[PDB]
Order: C-alpha cells, then structure tokens, then sequence
C-alpha cells in the first residue's frame, strides 16, 4: 500500500494556495498517498471516524478544536510532523518566550503582566509619562506591549516624550494597513500583557520559515511598527525583501524547530545592536508566493515522511 499523510487543519489552511501548491509536490512521491480532512468533519464527526493516516500533519488557527486533534493521534498513532500538544504553548506568549529563554536564545528583555479580570488594579503596574515598571522592572519608552494571548495582534508601541508621544497600535492588516498612530500615552488597563525593550532595527522584520531544523527560508518585510502603510506590489501582495540567515540565525531556526517539535515552523528576527533576537514564534506556516519553496518543503517534507516510514513499509529508501 501507499503510506497514507494526512492534513488536519481549517479549510481556510488546507485549500490555501501554499497549501494546495505543496501538497500537490508531495503527492509526487511514488509511495505517498495525500488525505485532506474536510473541515465539517474535523469539527462535526468524533475522532474515531476521521481518515487514517500513517503520518500527520495538523496545526491550529483560529477555530481549529485542537483537543480533538490530539485525540485523533492518541487514537491512531500516526507519525506527527509538528507536535499537537506543543501547539497548546504557542497560543501563549508567556510560554514561547519560556521557551526561548530556555534554549539560550536571545529575545527582547521582558516582564508579564498578570492580571486578574476580577480584580484589575491589583497587578504589578507602576506607570509614568515615559515609563513603566512591570513587577518591578522599568522599561523607558519606547516599549513594546503585547496580549498574552498569541492570537490576539493588537500590540501596541509606546513611544517617549522626546518622539511626541502616544502609541503605535498594530493589529491583523486591513488592506493598506497594518498600525496606526494614536494620541494615547497610556498603557491598557484591562487584559494581560508582556512588556518588551522596543528593538531598535532598520525598520524591517525578518520572517523565518523552517521546514525541519537544517532548512530555513527567510524575508524581510516592513516593520508595522514603522507608520503602519502596507506596501504592496501590482499583484495586491505584501512586498518582501531578500534575506540571507547568518550563520548565528541559522542554529537560532534549529533550535526554534526543535524546541518546539513544529517541522514546519514560522518566526520573527529582530536584526537589531548587531544581534537577532526572536519576539514571536508562529508554528506552522508556510513561505507565500515562492516555487523554490514549494518545491524544496514538499521534497523535504516527504523525505521526512520516507525516512520515516519507509522501513515499516518495506519500502526502499536512501
Ligand atoms: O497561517 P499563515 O499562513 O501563517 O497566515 C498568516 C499570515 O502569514 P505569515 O504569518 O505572514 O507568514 C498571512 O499573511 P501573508 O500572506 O504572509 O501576508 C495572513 O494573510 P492576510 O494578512 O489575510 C493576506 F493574505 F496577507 P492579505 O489578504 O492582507 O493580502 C494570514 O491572515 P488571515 O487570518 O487574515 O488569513 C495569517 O493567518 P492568521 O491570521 O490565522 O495568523
Ligand atoms: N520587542 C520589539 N521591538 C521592536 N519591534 C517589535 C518588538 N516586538 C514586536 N515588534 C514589532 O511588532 C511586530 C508584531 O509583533 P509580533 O510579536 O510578531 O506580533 P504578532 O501579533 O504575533 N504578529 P504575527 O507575526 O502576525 O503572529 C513585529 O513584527 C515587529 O515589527
Ligand atoms: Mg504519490
Ligand atoms: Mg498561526
Ligand atoms: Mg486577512
Ligand atoms: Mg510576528
Ligand atoms: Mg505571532
């Protein structure tokens, strides 16, 4: 028989054009077979009745029921590509940075903010004009102020007195924007927040999509954080910019990949005081726009998938 790879995500994912431009590549190889789980059975039918497979690739995004994911795999055992469980932690900012801290891996200087909904001015804020003091940590303006929660994009920059003031507030773009400028000095005062030293780069980020440890593809983009304007090339896409990891960023997307057991795994560099450091992992994703991509994350992918498995199969490989 075919080894059988199953893709589990929201159709949004799945029948996205990265998506369906890999998966095609990998259904290439002689002895794998592509399974895509329709998106009303991953929410409607219990676990027992999705598709086998004999490898999985599953990721979360808003909406997905990560629960009954790992549950499938408890159930069937297949070979797992990016960690479900680990996708629990990369919800959570405060765990990523953990994380991160954890494999020596150079990040923004930090402090979370807890809060208690019931209970909201009972947490460790201290705040003045052109600072903050988070469990007693100070952090001078500008300063960078994100919901704990990974999937909520509304960070905010707070910038000093000596700049004018007031507050860079980034979210999910909308078109031709990604942040706008408002007046506001303040910081929120509802919700939990990790507050970071605001790195000071050359106005752009660096984005690094792995697909396993020893293969990394990076891009620069704009930094929102800039004044918020999209640039957007003829075809309505985001412009990117040419990257080339060194040989530190290189072992920083090793170990990202590995730390958090996500093969395919997308985070963000700040080039910045002659380092990179990382203030977001994503999890799964892939480059957009790419056939070099494509062609080399679906020959990796599957030769994941044969190294793998060939063996069980009586399959020859190399
Ligand atoms: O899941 P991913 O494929 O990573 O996609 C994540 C990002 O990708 P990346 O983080 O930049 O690599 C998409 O932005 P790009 O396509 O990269 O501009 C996002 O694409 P959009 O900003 O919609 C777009 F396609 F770039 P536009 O329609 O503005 O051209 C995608 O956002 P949506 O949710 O709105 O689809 C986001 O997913 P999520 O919001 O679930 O984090
Ligand atoms: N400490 C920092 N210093 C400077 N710029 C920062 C810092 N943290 C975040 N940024 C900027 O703000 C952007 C958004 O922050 P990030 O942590 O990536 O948020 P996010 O909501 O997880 N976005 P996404 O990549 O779509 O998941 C980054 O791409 C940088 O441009
Ligand atoms: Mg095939
Ligand atoms: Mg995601
Ligand atoms: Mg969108
Ligand atoms: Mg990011
Ligand atoms: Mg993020």
């Amino acid at each position: 028989r075919q080894i059988v790879v199953g893709i589990c995500s929201m159709a949004k994912k799945s029948k996205s054009k990265p998506m369906k431009e890999i998966l095609e590549r990998i259904s290439l190889f002689k002895y794998i077979t592509v399974v895509v789980f329709e998106e009303e059975v991953i929410l409607n039918e219990p676990v027992e009745n999705w598709p086998l497979c004999d490898c999985l690739i599953s990721f979360h995004s808003k909406g997905f029921p990560l629960d009954k994911a790992v549950a499938y795999a408890k159930l069937r055992n297949p070979f797992v590509i990016n960690d479900l469980n680990m996708q629990y932690l990369i919800q959570d900012r405060r765990e990523v940075y953990s994380i991160l801290q954890a494999e020596g891996i150079l990040l923004p200087r930090y402090a979370i903010l807890n809060r208690d909904p019931n209970n909201p001015k009972e947490c460790n804020l201290i705040e003045g004009e052109d600072h903050v003091e988070v469990n007693g940590e100070v952090f001078q303006k500008p300063f960078v102020e994100k919901p704990v929660s990974a999937e909520d994009h509304n960070v905010y920059i707070y910038y000093p007195t000596s700049a004018g003031g007031g507050s860079q507030r980034l979210f999910r773009k909308i078109g031709s924007r990604s942040s706008v400028y408002s007046p506001e000095s303040n910081v929120r005062k509802t919700g939990s927040y990790i507050y970071e030293e605001f790195m000071p780069t050359d106005g752009t980020d660096v984005k690094v999509y792995t697909v396993g440890p020893d293969y990394a593809h990076a891009e620069a983009r704009k930094s929102p954080a800039l004044d918020g304007k999209v640039e957007r090339d003829s075809e309505g896409k985001e412009v990117r910019y040419p990257v080339i990891l060194n040989a530190r960023e290189k072992l920083i997307a090793w170990k990202v990949c590995l730390a958090f057991k996500q093969t395919v795994c997308g985070f963000d560099l700040l080039r910045a005081n002659g380092q990179s450091y990382v203030c977001d992992v994503n999890g799964f994703s892939f480059v957009k726009n790419s056939m070099k991509y494509y062609d080399d994350c679906a020959k990796i992918l599957g030769n994941i998938v044969m190294r793998e498995l060939a063996p069980q199969f009586h399959i020859p490989w190399s």
